[PDB]
């Protein structure tokens, strides 16, 4: 069954990395709050910030472990430590020069990225000093992910599996003890993270070490093997990640609005990417391995099949998930960031932020499954074109929208977008006569959409008898913000049962058990 591979030991590490993140954003709000230091450090923290969520959610291992793991098969683990010397190499000497690059073209790079920084001199040369802190980050976290995916070829898992925890432990610990010895004191989260990143490599090189896998770097252009693993890395980011770079160009944009425009949408974003990157991951680690797997032995019945589950499963989780966060996106805002130097119109402007990222979670999470469809027969071409056209609307619609709703329309373009590239997905698959999804959709859709109303009539009405919800101490928030959790999943779900649907037979499909037997006894 392939869902085995969920519940296989990091299942308590994705709680522990969730939970450790969140106490970052949470003490960094304490401390900070959302105005001019937080917004010059949130711009100084995009690229790295996007690196960070790829090699969290094993992203690049689900793309490179395949490659690697071929040519460890075929063609020797005395080749592959050269494949790996010649990949790590054009990595580093490529990423390197970016780095420097950028280091010594800081301000240049935030006049693009933040060009309304440039009415706040003091502001800027900030934002650009930060910048250049953590630039090294972008080299390191991506020898971090290259040396995760050699140890996951290998079969070890839980070294790679821990290392993201290491950059939250870096900047709690640089947030609260490093901070007052700095000024201004943000600066200690810029070297938290570049800190961050030297931990989470040094961390993984002694066990790459015990299996030989460490190799000095070297270049040579000559393998083509080595120039389409890094060449396709951008593409096959982009064709999975759109929302995730317009955050980066929405930036832009944003760098004109009121104070803390970049931090309420990073606050917002953060919130959203709980049921976003749990969900994703989950989807992505049963999907792209067995789809492959089918495509690959022409298992044509077994690819259509694990498609339709995997969908079911999207609109299963994240339609409640979406309608949760938009309900309780004020209580999430207060109970979890509403501290210390982060206040109530803080709070408020996350929370409009939160509500127009919420209609695009569903199409983030379809995302995830159909984009692997195309990946799977090896086709980058066509999620990429989609992402083009996805970008380029992100933009007209933030035209549209930034007058009348500001950072949160900049933030509900990037929700409709989402939902846009997902169905440009569906409709190419239909198109292209790759799926055909099974029958009884229809039905299917309804019952969640009941059921859907069914739990927000009882998170409404939980909300209703519960006290105002900056009410008391961070316990007294978090305990009364489980009570209405609680109440919302148990409404959810038992809707469905009385509706007929059951989950325990959903985990038990067949078409599950079968590939999962044809993908771990290759
Ligand atoms: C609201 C506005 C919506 C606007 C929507 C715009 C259209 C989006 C479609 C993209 C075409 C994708 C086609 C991808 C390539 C198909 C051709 C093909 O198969 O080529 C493979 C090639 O041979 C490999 O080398
Ligand atoms: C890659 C190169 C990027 C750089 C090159 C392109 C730069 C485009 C900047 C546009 C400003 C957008 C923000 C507009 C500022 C005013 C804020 C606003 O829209 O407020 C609404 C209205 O004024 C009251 O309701
Ligand atoms: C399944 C659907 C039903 C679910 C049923 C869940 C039961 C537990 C709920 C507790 C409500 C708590 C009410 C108020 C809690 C805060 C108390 C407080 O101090 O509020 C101020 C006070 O009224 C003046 O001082
Ligand atoms: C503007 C001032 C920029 C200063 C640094 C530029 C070169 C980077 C060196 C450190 C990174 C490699 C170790
Ligand atoms: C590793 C996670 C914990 C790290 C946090 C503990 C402090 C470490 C370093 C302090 C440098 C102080 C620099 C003082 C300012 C110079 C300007
Ligand atoms: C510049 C400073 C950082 C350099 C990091 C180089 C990576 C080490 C070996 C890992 C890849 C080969 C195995
Ligand atoms: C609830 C969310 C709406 C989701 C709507 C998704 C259903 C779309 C149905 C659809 O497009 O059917 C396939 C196509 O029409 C045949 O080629
Ligand atoms: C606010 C919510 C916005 C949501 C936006 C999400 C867009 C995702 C795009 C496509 C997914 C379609 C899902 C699958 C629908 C298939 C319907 C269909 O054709 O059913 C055939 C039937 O089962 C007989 O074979
Ligand atoms: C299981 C239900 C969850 C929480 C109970 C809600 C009541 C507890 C939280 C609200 C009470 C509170 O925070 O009280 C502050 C202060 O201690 C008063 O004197």
């Amino acid at each position: 069954n392939l869902l085995k591979s969920l519940a296989a030991g990091r299942c308590s590490m994705t709680m522990f990395s969730r939970v450790l993140g969140f106490a970052r954003d949470a003490i960094v709000a304490r401390i900070f709050g959302a105005g001019m230091a937080t917004d010059a450090f949130f711009v100084a923290f995009k690229l790295p910030n996007l690196l960070r969520r790829i090699f969290a959610e094993g992203a690049f291992s689900q793309a490179f472990v395949p490659i690697l793991a071929e040519y460890k098969s075929k063609q020797g683990e005395d080749a592959t430590r050269v494949f790996v010397s010649y990949v790590s190499g054009l990595l580093t000497l490529a990423l390197a020069v970016v780095t420097v690059a950028g280091m010594l073209a800081a301000p240049w790079v935030i006049m693009v990225t933040a060009p309304g920084f440039a009415d706040t001199a003091d502001k800027f040369a900030l934002t650009s000093q930060l910048l250049k802190i953590t630039f090294p980050y972008i080299l390191l976290i991506s020898l971090a992910s290259l040396v995760g995916a050699i140890l996951n070829t290998w079969n070890r898992f839980s070294i790679p599996a821990f290392a993201p925890t290491l950059l939250n432990i870096s900047m709690i610990g640089f947030a609260l003890f490093a901070a007052p010895y700095f000024n201004p004191p943000v600066l200690a989260l810029a070297w938290a993270v570049t800190v961050g990143g030297v931990l989470q490599l040094v961390y993984q090189l002694p066990h790459l070490k015990k299996i030989g896998m460490l190799v000095l770097p070297r270049i040579n252009f000559h393998d083509a093997g080595a120039m389409r693993v890094v060449k396709q890395m951008g593409p096959a980011i982009l064709g999975v990640s759109v929302s995730q770079i317009s955050l980066i160009i929405n930036t832009i944009f944003a760098s004109f609005l009121a104070s803390g425009s970049v931090s309420w949408m990073y606050y917002a974003d953060r919130l959203m990417e709980f049921p976003s990157g749990v969900l994703g991951v989950a989807l992505g680690t049963i999907l792209l391995p067995s789809l492959s797997k089918s495509f690959a032995s022409g298992n044509h019945d077994e690819y259509n099949r694990l498609m339709d589950w995997g969908l079911r499963l999207c609109f299963l989780l994240a339609l409640p998930s979406a309608v949760a966060l938009g309900i309780l996106s004020g209580p999430l805002t207060v109970s979890l960031f509403q501290y210390g130097k982060f206040t109530a119109f803080d709070a408020l402007m996350t929370q409009r932020a939160l509500i127009a990222y919420s209609v695009g979670l569903i199409g983030l999470i379809v995302v995830k499954v159909l984009a692997p469809g195309f990946y799977s027969r090896q086709d980058i071409k066509t999620p990429v074109k989609i992402a083009i056209v996805t970008l380029i609307l992100t933009q007209l619609m933030n035209l549209a929208f930034i007058g009348p709703l500001k950072h949160a329309g900049l933030s509900l373009s990037i929700g409709l977008a989402a939902c846009l590239n997902a169905s440009l997905l569906y409709w190419q698959l239909r198109k292209q006569k790759i799926f055909t999804p099974q029958p009884g959709w229809m039905a299917f859709l309804l019952r969640l959409v009941v059921a859907v109303l069914v739990m927000s009539g009882v998170l409404l009405g939980m909300l209703h008898i519960m006290p105002e919800w900056s009410l008391g101490t961070m316990p007294w928030r978090l305990l009364r913000l489980m009570a209405v959790v609680l109440a919302g999943i148990a409404a959810y779900f038992a809707a469905l049962a009385v509706l007929g649907f059951k989950v325990k037979e959903f985990a038990r499909r067949t078409v599950l058990e079968s590939s999962g037997e044809n993908l771990y006894f290759q």
